[PDB]
């Protein structure tokens, strides 16, 4: 056929039930995941292709960059719990890995204050049990499909993308070929 489990897409043998619809995962230290958010826009293209009904949740994950990687993970949790993802995501990219200027907690904490987030709002969330919980469903998410790579997504906890079987000459056709795919596997 024209797409082939192994080729465009991995079936998971282990399903997860109730899974969200498209699920991505990511990290701030993932080199290709800087990719798919600043140059290539996936989460972006993905969605103005998916049909109605249908939502995207992003997650980050904890295997990359040690102790800085859960700071960015419990990070992500306040920039969901708060809304302010579509703030936070370039600053926090180019500070791990074009500026080099994320070493901390801290220095995490000033991409917020700088993109406007009030440092009490920040650090009252950063301390919530809302983004514990947060936390938590990142992780869990991560361990129902035994996540050992960046970036990923999955459709409906049974089909994983698999971008290595697509031609990446011209990044526009890329881009669409992973879109086109998470529409047909959306509508299996």
């Amino acid at each position: 056929a024209q797409y082939e489990d192994g080729k465009q897409y991995t079936t998971l043998e282990k399903p997860v039930a109730g899974a969200p619809q498209v699920l991505e995962f990511f990290s701030f230290f993932c080199p290709h995941c800087y990719q798919f958010e600043e140059v290539l826009h996936i989460s972006d293209n993905v969605k103005k292709k998916l049909p109605e009904g249908v939502k995207m949740t992003k997650y980050h994950v904890n295997f990359m960059g040690g102790d800085l990687g859960k700071d960015l993970t419990q990070a992500w949790a306040v920039a969901m719990a708060l809304g302010v993802e579509d703030k936070v995501t370039v600053p926090l990219f180019e500070g791990v890995q074009k500026t080099q200027t994320i070493r901390s907690a801290s220095d995490i904490r000033d991409v917020f204050i700088n993109a406007g987030i009030k440092g009490e709002e920040y650090d009252a969330a950063w301390n919530s049990f809302v983004v514990k919980s947060l936390v938590a469903q990142q992780e869990k998410a991560a361990a129902d499909v035994q996540l050992r790579g960046v970036p990923a997504m999955f459709v409906n906890g049974k089909y994983q993308l698999n971008p290595q079987g697509m031609d990446t000459s011209n990044m526009d056709v890329f881009v669409q070929q992973y879109a086109d795919t998470v529409k047909y596997l959306s509508e299996k």
